[PDB]
């Protein structure tokens, strides 16, 4: 639950332990579990 608005696959930008998330199939853009 660390998902501060948006978290895109391409790095990092989400609390430690909170791995990004993509959207979903074929998608880059995501958002912090």
């Amino acid at each position: 639950g660390c998902a501060g608005k948006a978290c895109n696959l391409l790095g990092l930008t989400c609390d430690a332990g909170c791995f990004c998330r993509p959207d979903g199939v074929g998608i880059v853009a995501g958002v912090c579990v």
